[PDB]
C-alpha cells in the first residue's frame, strides 16, 4: 500500500502537452507582477469578467475582478451568498529580481552603469554573466506614464552584469563575501558622446533615453524598473518532460489557479487572489495582509445587502477554505541530503500537499489542521487527483514561509499546495509538465467539491 | 523597608494542598491543547456554561464559551453591557513537544521508527531516553475520526528515542551540532512479519495499527499526532513544596485562570481565553493573533444589540483590562548569574508581575504603562495578594515574548502575570504549590476589582 | 548460508511474554545494588537456599549462597566435589547513578539542595529535568540503621535537578563543558521555617528529616544514598517487543542468570555471582576482584575435605567455565555508523556472544580462546539456542570492559555473553523481550552442558 | 546544628607543641623511604620490638616488625589469635622527588651535571633554583655498600638546577611545555682538571668522588640516588600554628600512626604497615600491591599454628579494619574554587574522614561502605576526637587514589584518614600542628576501639 503514482501514467499525454504550451505562452508575458496583472486581467476580460466596481446586475451570480494598483488582482465567481463562504486559491505574482535604484545611472571608468538593489531571496552569483532584460515604468514630472521594455524583442539589445574573468579572480572567500549586492550593475553604455568633457558616456546614454522616451534622469526616481533573465521558457530534457523558465515561483500556481477558476463548475462562491510583495514579507498595500483582500469581500457583502460588514464577514471567513498555492522543493539528486526522502516531493508524482513550513520547529508558519487536511485529502482521492506529501527539507534545514498564515489569521482554514521545483529562485527554475497539469486539476477539484 | 513575603507564611497549608491535588488531577488529563480544551469544556459544561452559538438567554447575563477548532476556547461570564469592557486573563494551552511528520512510519536497519518534527523551543537532549506517550487524532479517508492515546494507561506500552551509549558516543560537538531534529524518531516496532520480504517490521506495525484502529499508512497524512513525556504530575521535594509536571508552561496559568473565572464575584464582565500556537509565534487560526478573539466579542455585541460592531468594539477594547497569564523564570541556584537577583522571581514568593519581556532592550514586547501597573498594584495590595516583580533575566541575557502584545495591539491595556517556573520547556517543569494557589488568588481578585 | 534467526519466529509468544512480566516485577524492586541483593536473596530463600555460613547437610549436594556486605552475593548449587570445577555466569548489580556527598545538604538562594557525586559512566545531561527518587541507608551515631526510600511510592514526593530554561541558556558550549558534575543537585525544599534567622529552608528540611527518621545532618556522613530515575519498567513499542527500564545494564543479565540457576538441571556444580563496584573498575570489598569470590570457593572446598585450599583450588579453577554476563550495544539506526554491521548485534536476534571487549586494539580485555568459544558454540547450537556475534563498535570507536578478565586471571576460561541494549547507561535503557528470554535460555543451557 | 570544632580550642597547646617538635625532629631524619625505614626501625627497636624472623616468644603476645627491602616495613603488636583480625593503619613512605639516571654524570659546555628522572607527580617548576640534598646508596662491583648523604650537613655543599634568568627567558609556553624533565640536571662541578684534555670537569668530579667514596663512574648504575629539598622542617606563621616541610605527604601519617601504635592499649591485634612506590602506582615488590603484606600475616599465622594459611586468612582479612592513612587537600584561599567548600577540609579542624577518592565519578577508588563509616563515626565521637569530612575537590576537578583499594581488594573494610595539607607535592608542604596531633589521637583511639 501507500505508493505514489506517476502522473505521466494516469493522464493524457496530449492534454498535458497542450496545457503546457499555454502555460509557457503565458510565462512569455509574465516577467514582472505588473505584466502578470496586465496579462491576467485581459484573460479575464476575454472570459467575460467585469471590474467589481463597474458591476451592476444581481449579486448571487457575478464574475468580477478587483485590481489593486496594477500589482495585485482578485477574481471571484460569486454564485451564492458570501455568508455561505467560498473556495479560494491564493498565490503571489512577484519573484526575485534586481530593481533599479532611485538614481540608477552612473559612470565609472568611462562605462555607463545602472545600479540595482536586489529584491527577494536572490542568489547573487546567478545574475552574473547572463543576458538580462529590463521592464518597468517611469513617470515624467508632468505625470506622463512611460513604459519600458528592452530585451524581450529580438531587435532589442539585452543587458549584463559581467563577472570577473577567473584568471584575475585570485581570491576565494565564502559565498557570503564575494558577490556584493552593490556590484550588481548592468553595463549601459561605453560609447562616449563626442564633445562632452564630463562623463561623456553617461551623457550619451541620457541623450539616447531622452530621444527615445523623452525622459530625463530625474524620471528614474519617480519610476520602477525591474531586471530579469532574458531566458525564454523552454522544454527541458531528452523526454521533454520538464519546463524551464524564470519566475515559476508561483506564476506556475497563479496560472494553474487562474485556469482552474475559468473551467470550474462551483457549488459555492469561488475565486483567486494574486498578491505582490510576498518575496519580501508581504508588506505594502498590494501584498497579502493588506486591507485590499477583506475590502474586496466587504464590497461584495454590501451589494448582497450586508448591514454590518465586519459581523457578516465573520461568517464568510468562518466558512471559506483557502488553498495557499505556492511552490515547494523537489528532491534534487546531487543534493538529496537536504531532504527527508519519506517526505520530499518528486518531479512527476503530482501536486504536493504541504502541511506546515516555517523553520526551527514550525516557527512562524501556518500548520494545517488534521480536520482540514482530511477534507482536502477526501476530495482529492474521490476526484482521482494525483498528489504527494511534501516537507521543506530535513527538520532544521531552514527556508519555510508562504502567505497561508495571513489567511488563517483572518479565521479561514488554509493549507499549502502546489508543484515541486528545482533551482527555485534561480533565473531558470525547473518544473514538471505533468505536475503543472495536475495542480490545475487539483485546484479545480477543490474549488468545486470542497 | 520593602521585602517579599512567602506565601507559605500567609495562606493555610490545607487550602494550598487541596488546590494542588485538583491542579495535578487536571494536569494528568491536559497533555495537549486538544485534550486540554476537552477537559476545560466538561468543567465549563458543569458549573453551567453553554456554547455561545446556542445561548438564547438574557444577553445581559450570560455565562458562555466559544470553542475555536478543538484547539482553543473562550469562556465569558457576561454580566453587563460589554461596552463597559471585560476583565480578561489570557493564556496558551500548547506546549513544546514533538509532532509526527505527515509520513511518519519508516524502517531502517530492521526497525520501525516514527519520524518527528519538534514543535516549539524544546531542548532536544531532553527527549532522548525518556518514556513517551502518543496522543492525537487521525482521519480515515471516508472522514472517520480516530483518537489515539497510547502510553497514558498502565496497560499501554510507551515509546522511546534511545540515545547512543556514551561508550561509542565519541566526539563532542556544541549542543547546536549533536542532537539533530531529524534523529528524533520513536521506535515503533522490532518484530518482523513472517513471509514478508520487504520491510517486514514496518509491515507489522501497519498490520497492528490496522487490526486496532482500522487505519492505513496514508491516514497519518490527514492526522496530527503529538509525542509527550510519559511523566505524570508529582509532588517534589522533602517538604512536598513543589510540583513537577510536563506542560506547566501556561496550563498552570490556564488552570488558575479557569478556576478564578468560576470562583469570582465580578462587578463587570469577565472571561478567559485559552490559545494555541503561542509556542511558535501565535500564527494560525487558533492563535492569539487570529480573528477568533474579536469574532467572539462581536458575536456577544450583536446579541446585546450592537448596530455597528466595529465602532462599538473600539470602546469595548478601550476599556477592558487584559492580564497576560504566562509563566516566568524563577532563579535556579546553580545558574543564578543569568538573572538580576533584585528583579528575578523566587519560588514561594507569590505571583510574578512582569512588566515587559522581549530582548535586546524591550524589542518586540508589550511594556505595561505605569498607570496600568498602578491599578494592578492597588488591587493586589488591597486584597492582600502576595506578589513579586519579575524580569526574564539580565538585560541582554535572553528573549521573552508572550501573547500580551497581541491584545495591546487591539487597544487594551495589558500586563504579564503568572507563577515562576524552574526548568521551563523541559519534560518536567517545576513550580511552587504556594505560587500556584496565589496565582489563582491574584487572577480572581483582579477579575473582581479591576 | 549463515543468517541470523529472529527469536520471535522460534519461541512461544506466551513464554516470552510471561518471563517478561516477571523480569519487570523484579526491576521495580532492584534499583540499587542493595535492593537487588535483597531481592535476589529472598528469591533464593523461597527456593530452598540457605546461607553457606550455616549449611549442615551433605557437602556434596548443597544449595547455598553468601552475601558479601549486602552489596554482593554468590549463590551455588554444589552437585559434586568442586575439583571437577563448576559452570558459572557472573554479572554486576550496580548501575550508573548519582550519590549524595558526605555533607549533601546546603542552601543557596533560599533553596535547600542535595549535592551529589555521579557514579559510573553517565551522560550528565540525562539527569536534568526528570523525576528522580532516592534509595539508601543512614546510620545514627548510636548504630541504628535507617532505610530511606522516597519516591518509589505514589504518596511520596519525587526529586529533580531542574535544567536552565532554553530562553536564558546562552553559551553554546560542547558536551564536555556545560553540565558540570557539581551542578547535579536535587532540590531538597523551598519552604522556610518561620523564626529562623539563617538558612531557614535548610533547617526546615532537617526538621522534617528528624521528625521522620530522627536523624541529624551528621548522619549523612555515615550513610549511602543513591539517586535513581523515578520511572518504572514499561513495555515499549507498537508491537510491545521491547522493555524500557533503568539499570538494565546487567540487572537484566543478573535476573536471567538467576532464573537460569533455579530451573537448570546440572551435571556438575554451577553458580551465579553478582558483583558490585563494576561501573568504576571493580575496586573494593564487593567488586569482581575483591577476594570474596575465592573465599567462597575455599569455604566450600574446606567443607568437602580440602586439605591444602590453594593447591586444590588450582584445579577447581582449572576446570570451571565462566560466562561473563553483561550487556552489549545493539544497532541504533540513527547512529549505525558507530558499528560494523557485519559484526554488530540486532534487537531480537538472540543472545549476543561477545568474544572480546576491545578498546583501541583490544587493550585490557579478555579475548576468549577459539577452543572455548567452540565449546560454547557447540552447546548453544546443539541446544537450539538462537545467538548472534557482537563486537563493541567499530575498531577504534570506544572503550569496553567486563568483569571477565578478573576471572580469566584466576585460571578459568571466560567469554562475554548477554543481550543487546539501546541507550545503555541512560535512565531508560531499551532491551528486547525476545532477547531477555533467549539469554535465560542460553545461560541455562551452558550451565547444564559446559 | 552541625559545625566543625577547632582542635586548638580542645587539646592543650603544650601537648600539641611537644608532639610537633618530636614530629619535626623525625622529619629531619626521614627524607627518603630508605632513611625513613631505618629511622622507624631504631624507634621500634627501642620500645622493645624484635624482627618477625627472630621472634621465638609467645605467639599470642608478640610485638614484631618485618622489613621488606629497606624500603618498606611492617610492625605489629599481636595480642590475640589473628583469626580475630587486626586494626591496621597503612601509609606510604615514598615522596615525589628526582632520581639519578643509571648513567647520571655528563659534561656540557664545560660543566659537570647529574641527570635525573623525576619520580611521582611533582611540579617541575618547583625544583628550579632551590637548594638540593643528595641521598642514597651506591654499590661497588665487589658488593661494597656506600651510603651517600650530601647537603644535609652544615659542612656540606648543596646542589641546584638553576633556572634561566627572566631576561633571556623569552617566549611563554603552557606549563606543560617549558620545564622539561630532561632539563632537571644538578650542577656537579665547574672546576677543570689540569692536564686533562677530555671533559676535564667531569673528570674532576670523578676524581673527587673516588678519593672520597672509592667509587668509579659505573657504580652509579648499580645505585639509587634521590635528590631532595635542602629545606628542613620549620614552624610557619605568626601564630606558629603550622609546619612547613618536605615529604609531609604521608610521612606525617606514618609518624602519627607509628606513634599511635606505640601508645595504644589495644583490645585486639593492631599494627601499621608503611609502603614504598605508592607515588607511582604501588607497583614493585615494596608496594602495597606486593606479596609482602599477606606474607607477613601468613608468617604470624603459622607461628599461631595455622594449618591452611589461605583459608585462615579469609577470616583474618574478613575481620580486620584497615585505615588508609594518607593526606587530603585543605582549602588554599586563593584557589578555593577548586573545592566544594561544604565538603573540603580546613587547617585546624581535625583529621579528615575521606570516603572515596578517584576521579570522574569514583573511578578506580575505594568507596567506604556506610556501615564501616558508621563504626568509625562512633569511635571518633565516643572518644571525642575532632574530625571533619573531606573530598578531593569539586566533582570533576581532579583525581585522587590511595592504597586503600589494595586492602579492600584483599577482603578488608577500608577508609581514608589523615591531615589536610596545603601545597601537597611541593618542596615545602604545609600542615597544621593541631591536625597533626589530632591525627595521632584518631589513629590511636581507632586502633583501640574498632
Ligand atoms: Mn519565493
Ligand atoms: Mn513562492
Ligand atoms: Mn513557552
Ligand atoms: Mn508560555
Ligand atoms: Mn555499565
Ligand atoms: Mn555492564
Ligand atoms: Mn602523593
Ligand atoms: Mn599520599
Amino acid at each position: 500500500k501507500m505508493e505514489r503514482k506517476n502522473v505521466w501514467h494516469h493522464r493524457k499525454k496530449e492534454e498535458i502537452e497542450a496545457f503546457s504550451k499555454e502555460y509557457m505562452e503565458f510565462m512569455s508575458k509574465a516577467k514582472t507582477e505588473r505584466m502578470t496583472v496586465k496579462e491576467i486581467k485581459r484573460i479575464l476580460d476575454e472570459s467575460g469578467f467585469v471590474p467589481l466596481e463597474d458591476f451592476a446586475g444581481d449579486p448571487m451570480n457575478m464574475t468580477v475582478y478587483a485590481v489593486n494598483r496594477g500589482k495585485a488582482i482578485a477574481a471571484f465567481r460569486v454564485v451564492d451568498d458570501l455568508k455561505r463562504g467560498l473556495n479560494l486559491v491564493v498565490a503571489h505574482i512577484d519573484s526575485p529580481r534586481l530593481d533599479f535604484k532611485p538614481n540608477p545611472l552612473i559612470e565609472d571608468e568611462q562605462i555607463a552603469l545602472f545600479k540595482t538593489h536586489y529584491y527577494g531571496g536572490i542568489k547573487k552569483y546567478h545574475w552574473l554573466s547572463i543576458p538580462l532584460e529590463i521592464h518597468g515604468v517611469l513617470f515624467k514630472n508632468d505625470g506622463t506614464e512611460i513604459e519600458i521594455h528592452i530585451g524581450d524583442k529580438p531587435e532589442d539589445p539585452v543587458f549584463t552584469i559581467p563577472d570577473l574573468l577567473p584568471h584575475l579572480d585570485k581570491e576565494d572567500a565564502k559565498i557570503s563575501e564575494k558577490f556584493k549586492g552593490e556590484n550588481l550593475m548592468l553595463i549601459a553604455g561605453t560609447i562616449p558622446l563626442s564633445g562632452e568633457e564630463k562623463e561623456a558616456v553617461k551623457t550619451n546614454v541620457l541623450k539616447i533615453l531622452n530621444e527615445m522616451y523623452g525622459i530625463t534622469e530625474e524620471d528614474f526616481v519617480s519610476g520602477e524598473i525591474e531586471v530579469v533573465p532574458a531566458f525564454s521558457p523552454r522544454e527541458v530534457g531528452m523526454d521533454r518532460s520538464l519546463i524551464g523558465a524564470y519566475g515559476q515561483d508561483d506564476r506556475i500556481c497563479a496560472y494553474t489557479a487562474l485556469r482552474a477558476l475559468l473551467s470550474a463548475n462551483p457549488e459555492k462562491s469561488i475565486g483567486v487572489i494574486f498578491f505582490d510583495k510576498e518575496e519580501i514579507g508581504s508588506d505594502g498595500n498590494t501584498g497579502a495582509k493588506a486591507r485590499f483582500y477583506l475590502k474586496a469581500l466587504r464590497q461584495i457583502l454590501k451589494m448582497q445587502g450586508a448591514k454590518d460588514s465586519e459581523f457578516v464577514l465573520d461568517e464568510v471567513l468562518e466558512n471559506t477554505s483557502v488553498i495557499s498555492g505556492d511552490v515547494c522543493a523537489a528532491v534534487n539528486p546531487p543534493y538529496k541530503d537536504v531532504h527527508d526522502l519519506h517526505n520530499a516531493p518528486k518531479l512527476g508524482y503530482g501536486v504536493a500537499l504541504v502541511k506546515y513550513t516555517g523553520a526551527r520547529g514550525k516557527y512562524s508558519t501556518n500548520d494545517a489542521h488534521a480536520e482540514f487536511v482530511a477534507r482536502v485529502r477526501k476530495v482529492l482521492n474521490e476526484q482521482g487527483v494525483i498528489w504527494q506529501v511534501a516537507t521543506l527539507g530535513k527538520v532544521d534545514q531552514g527556508g519555510g514561509g508562504t502567505i497561508a498564515k495571513f489567511f488563517a489569521e483572518r479565521g479561514s482554514d488554509v493549507i499549502d499546495m502546489g508543484p515541486a521545483l528545482l533551482g527555485m529562485h534561480s533565473p531558470f527554475e525547473i518544473s514538471s509538465k505533468a505536475d503543472l497539469f495536475e495542480t490545475y486539476v487539483a485546484y479545480r477539484s477543490l474549488m468545486e467539491k470542497l
